[PDB]
């Protein structure tokens, strides 16, 4: 985590590097950097959410194009069930809407995730763009939280 007056001082290229790890959307992070400096935190993340306030499909595909699929990381009871069901629940989602499934997890308890999980495969395609989309600002937010201080 860096200062908000270290972010406001760094070049436009460090700052968009900062900020890169958020979401895998330049066109955020330029806009964000372009509006510099901010006078607080708070105003940065209010602007922050005005920034990503329209994204639409373009950009959740865009966000989402370098994400690792089902079977894509090979690693070689209750807990059991519930690792299943999330398996499963995952392999539906992918074959249903060809991307993965995001959510904002922290917060969440793995049976939670679930219950989302099964209510979003009943949705419709619009639907689900909708809520994916919610999901990659929530996301998105809570890593620049991270990021850069007061």
């Amino acid at each position: 985590m860096i200062a908000l007056s270290q972010f406001n001082s760094l070049s436009k290229d460090e700052a968009a590097g900062l900020l890169a790890p958020c979401v895998a959307l330049p066109a955020w992070g330029e806009t964000l950097v372009s509006l510099r400096p901010f006078a607080s935190r708070h105003a940065l993340l209010q602007t922050a959410r005005e920034a990503m306030a329209n994204w639409g499909e373009d950009e959740l595909n865009a966000a989402l194009s370098a994400h690792p699929r089902i079977g894509e990381k090979p690693t070689g009871s209750e807990n059991e069930r519930l690792a299943q069901a999330l398996r499963e629940g995952n392999a539906r989602y992918e074959a249903r809407f060809g991307r993965v499934f995001l959510i904002r997890a922290k917060g969440r308890s793995g049976e939670e995730i679930l219950q989302a999980l099964t209510r979003r495969l009943q949705h419709t395609a619009d639907e689900e763009v909708a809520e994916a989309l919610a999901q990659l600002r929530e996301i998105t937010m809570l890593r620049l939280e991270g990021a850069i201080g007061e």
